[PDB]
């Protein structure tokens, strides 16, 4: 993840120009071998064109480029490239959606299971460690960064997401599938033997934190759905059949004709094709979105930091359920315990942003006294 | 369901171009029989012009061939193709996530409905059976593939979806609509003897359940909705005479006529139109990617395979109530017990995806002392 | 409804092809009135031009054809159409969604309210009928169809939906207003006297009861909703607006002109202008898509079948509430008691579709023994 | 709000060109002052061009025309208007849904709220009450036609909508915003007090009766975020330039020049620029789409009817929570009490839509005996 | 936030016309910089073509001119434009969608958590200044304004969100990573407290304070996932790279070459070349749009009111839950107590708004007696 959004806060002079200077993530990084290859082939194609064909040769590669040329449409292109890369940066959200957060389970954790004895702080360990537990398998299916930190389930076990009881009990259980679903049934094992055993007082909180658990369930499982129904391979294709046609036929049709043979749109020989540059800048530039966002949990620069989201998650779980239990600070009287309007302070670097509050777009509209009385 | 998420999972030099070597669920698969089609026949209307036609038939085909390819401009193919494989796309993917998943639902049941008798077993394994014979009841409907697995409801019963009992009670109560709703009233109704029987304990779990199955009632319902509710018929049709008359022209107006004639644009005889071939795949495979996810319960390569997604949760919803009910590994501490800080520890091929932590993007803005005062 | 999906199941040759040769909900069904009309306006414009204008007049409009020609544009009445279609295909879905299906609540009423004698068994069918009733109420509101079927409610009275009964307390309670949320504030009150009188044992069974019954009430609004509040109608008249000029301008700037006067475009002089009516076929066809879907409660062949939506709603519901309450078959070990790992068969038809599950993208990376060493 | 769903029931012949003979809502409405200002603005440089220059001066202006005609485009108008015109209606709709009706919260204040005394009847009316208050304090502020029906919280309190001591406890709880969140909190304190007082039989009650509340108060919330957050300025600017920025260069570049000097394009000099004239009709009347529905609750034809939705609530609220409580019609067994397959009748207008039903695409699927058998 | 609804209420005679004479918000204010450079730029270029060059160079210029104007319509500025600020405005509004409002929170709080005494009272503030501190702790980290506001947890505690046993607990909790997910947990614990207390009489009541806060949390979580996960930079450089070509093309191609020359389409100078500039506004403000609102918590005229939302929501929580708590108005029929029919009046200004009901489409549908007779 490439994050930039403190150099665009406000819209200043030339804002987005500034990104231009970046490398990591950028589209430089993303299209140099592509463009690279691009210009040698379009330089032989010239070099073959002007030192190596005959005048009737030339002749014929003349009409060859004016009949590519008559070819090189923009609206299609453009048009499948937008669909497609919408349809990429819409599953990439909503992949990212789908990335577990253990916090509404970790307060509820926190709070509805009891005992500050040994009994109940390695309860709540455990359940928080069954949901991380979780997490991490459905990530080191799908993540390629995490299964490289985790390429086994024992390490796994040398990480301490699992115990070796728990590593036993999964291999025990083995199915012919992915086996990222187990800690979920052992969280409502586990959270039914909490409240049997006097833990949880109340089956409301119960149902509350089975709650929480299978809405983790399911983001785990939509991520397990985005990383198996890929984007159909046919729509995948049919773009870059798109871009790369677009660009074989550019790679003739815009080669710069003799200018001695006066024909139109070939009066000014600049070697250099800079507007076909630029479409393949733009152009494959958008394909790159796509190809870079269609797997966000590859190893790419603005791909998904899944092994900091994996580390915080577990920190802050066991923090949560463990140190944090029942542990509040002292409740005493606030600032405005006898002001019924409170008005934090701004700073100097702040006091433009004290603005009245909107009152409603009908507030200002000026009635007369005739106009105002009740029929 | 062809999965290629590991090629593209970076970026990296032409990842989309590899992709192009694939055959299974590409666009030469689902392409080369209209493709064979249309080379027999611009190949057939090229020798009919140069070897069956006298001068004045060629020159008036000529006058239609340079008419075609000026008015093949007309044909919107792109605007249409757009949103309507737009359309498909949102359809296809709405209808992978009404596919009915029991995980929620088998981890309450194996955790509500206590008993590790002969009785609670038996319970458990008959809710869970009754979800996964709704689901398999509306994907007999709607999924080619598992109609041709099952047939008849008595191959659900040899295949073990069904009981005799379920098979005569379903046979009983047959109406004349689909009978895919009966496994919920049957899940309601033994949640609620199981409540009322002592084996849910509070009528909060009881909810859970049920809530969890109207869920997977709710998924099935929009499942035969989209099979029932298809795409207007009309716009379907717009777009493939769009496609189809763009290249019926194409059999024209792309020919190569005669170099000798000197016409703008046909000075060269390059017998191959290779930029035709090259919109024939681009704008047909945009075609082919809404013809193959227009129904996407098939048995097309990137349908989906609901087959093994049926086998997948029986298995798995009969092992987590059955096998996994109050069946938990030994609780013990963890490697963090007395660590308040837990580290886990990076491999040598993943050391380099070990970032600090994102604190928002003012972290790093700097103020002095004077505008840091209230 | 027109349902075609069996005929797409798999991406055959030409399987879009085949769905051109059908008539019901048809491009041609909804197209062919309007073809005959500017076809003949068409050919009068053209029998005028070639037999009733002198050679002055001719010259004239053949100018005039050039110019109409020159002003024919397909990017604006394109964008327009596709936004317009987009957002009717989008209500329309929406409106889809909104169709009340009691079978959550079907299921809530047949497990949770108790009862095998009459009373209980009236009480179950009651409240059903309440749901179905309201149900019915908006549709014969939003529907013709269902309007048609039932033009008063006396004719839901003789249906079976309505007792006389009801209609007279729906008569006793009549606001200048659509009565269609009466039934549901008659499920709350009879909801809550079961609950009192102990046919409904927990006040939780009676809250999901409502719930349900609270969802089935938003799809109605929403139906409502989509009645009344139509797409707006200087949407509509600008797309009208954008076609219908679109080909005014063609029936008199795709004229044939005459060849022997060698203008740009019109060497070849053909009679039946194919491409001008394969255009009227494309933009026409995406105009008649929005036309019929912009109600589909009207009458068309792919507009929803509300009756029998209505029928069999009405028939499951009372089956599942009245006959299988408590009616379950008898529970008895399945064919896969003792086998840990269920293999149901597949026939010879089926065989093919047996696959080896996805363990995950990542499962076949390959790494080294020293790189998956933990550091 | 215009309706016309009645008249696009059906795709019949022309089902949207006679909607084009419409004129309360229409496009002809919001465009003949711009269109008569572009017409007379477009004959007053016809004019000069042709009667007040000098032929040195005259070929200055046709060179300027040729010249603008150039920089006339149609894709980036088309492109902003749609995307603008896309994000206005989705807006619009979402503005629409987020309309709060009391009627899930009115069925559960009906029900859960106990007694037929007037300790009872008083409290469900004031509840419901402080519920229409909530929704009518939000609508004054974010809808100038109730505004302009209560100008001030005193018109509220002669409208019946605030009782005096409503009023005063308002003016008591003052602060420098809105306070049309105060309805909310008195119907979470009024609630609590009734279930206090056993008015509210169990906790679970007053939980359903707090959630409607809540999705209520989020929909107002809503309201007014769409009030306040309007679509960025910048943007609704760019919109504006594009079209006007197009139509004051069509006022020069589209003008007839002397066909005299046989211009390419101005060989014909038809005075009025009927397919000019049409573009404007049609982007403008686009653009008016957005500029009706950007703020769809000011005082056009097709903004939403707050006022009668005022109403609606206020009636129908009061008589589901005070007249229809425990109000129900004899429960007797319907038509279809020992029938197992009920059959409500079609009338002859609607015997067409008997419909078998849908039992699958997959039901016609014809497998031979081979290969059928399990292997 | 520039709010200009009650301008756009009625589709009236040139109603977006009068917004192009705004400055706060405003194309102009975004984008007068980038015009002056523009200006200069092609002046510049324009000075150097006529007073600086020989006729050697004026024909290799005008040339080049010629080349520039045939081939800028290769960049397709407008489709890569439309989609990016289409993406732009609907995660703009999502990030509108995740600001934790703590209405229905505050509504729980002041309901369910009984006692007028100083115990209850107490404790019901100090569960909303939880909720409060938690949205504010992340709108410090995703807003620039808010941070600008409070630039330490020191001045939280001066501000009143956050106790100094608050912050120095806030301290010893301290981990690596961002903490404001720290009060949720808090608010958790001090509910399942106060219903241990009796303060808060069934556990339904808790569930639903305990829904609200993490609902509340989802928010904030949200908010702090779009200031971390950006719009990839490489869609951003793709768009800013079209803008920016395109302009510094048009410096070259849009010059009024010399009307000596007779070139076709340049034949008559106009010194200021108003259709491009009219594009540069168009675009450049389109570009803008996304530029504006690519962080809506920044400083810009359109971006949120972050400051203002925090400081409302601590007066107007803290309002309802100490204040409002058990403090209802008298309990009085009200004025259709006994009308069957309420009928509330239309004033002058309203009475055009008195519209009959809509019964539905099907109503008007007119059917004779033959077909509306039942089919034995
Ligand atoms: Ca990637
Ligand atoms: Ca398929
Ligand atoms: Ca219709
Ligand atoms: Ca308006
Ligand atoms: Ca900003």
């Amino acid at each position: 993840t490439i994050t930039y959004t403190s150099q665009v806060a406000n819209a200043r002079l030339g804002s987005f120009s500034r990104l231009l200077l970046c490398w990591r993530g950028s589209i430089y990084k993303l299209l140099y071998g592509e463009f690279l290859i691009f210009l040698l082939c379009y330089y032989i194609i010239r070099f073959i064109y002007r030192l190596a064909l005959t005048e009737e040769q030339q002749l014929m590669f003349e009409k060859l480029t004016l009949y590519c040329d008559s070819y090189i449409q923009l609206i299609p292109i453009s048009f499948v490239l937008g669909f497609y890369v919408t349809l990429v940066v819409t599953r990439w959200w909503n992949q990212y959606e789908n990335l577990p957060w253990p916090d509404r389970l970790m307060s509820l954790v926190s709070g509805f299971v009891e005992g500050k004895d040994e009994q109940g702080r390695l309860l709540r360990r455990t359940l928080i460690r069954y949901a991380n537990l979780g997490n991490v398998l459905i990530l080191r299916s799908v993540s390629t960064a995490v299964y490289k930190r985790f390429p086994s389930a024992q390490h796994l076990v040398q990480a301490g997401f699992m115990t070796p009881a728990e590593h036993k009990q999964l291999e025990k259980l083995s199915l012919p599938h992915n086996m990222f679903w187990v800690p979920w049934v052992w969280f409502a094992n586990l959270s039914m033997k909490a409240w049997l055993g006097g833990r949880i007082r109340d089956p409301i909180l119960l149902q509350s934190l089975l709650n929480e658990m299978n809405t983790l369930r399911t983001q785990c499982g939509h991520l397990y759905a985005y990383d198996w129904i890929s984007i159909p391979l046919v729509y995948t294709q049919v773009v870059t059949v798109a871009v790369y046609s677009f660009f074989l036929t550019c790679l003739v049709g815009r080669q710069f004709l003799n200018p001695a043979k006066a024909y139109p749109g070939h009066e000014l020989d600049l070697v250099v094709p800079v507007f076909t540059f630029l479409q393949f800048f733009f152009y494959v530039g958008w394909l790159k979105v796509a190809e870079q966002l269609i797997n966000p949990f590859g190893e790419d620069d603005d791909d998904f930091e899944t092994n900091w989201i994996v580390d915080r998650n577990l920190q802050v779980s066991l923090l949560a359920v463990d140190e944090m239990h029942q542990d509040l600070p002292r409740m005493e009287p606030d600032m405005y315990w006898n002001k019924p309007e409170p008005q934090p302070p701004y700073t100097a670097a702040s006091a433009q942003f004290r603005r009245a509050s909107f009152m409603g777009s009908t507030f200002n509209i000026s009635l007369n006294k005739e106009e105002m009385e009740f029929q």
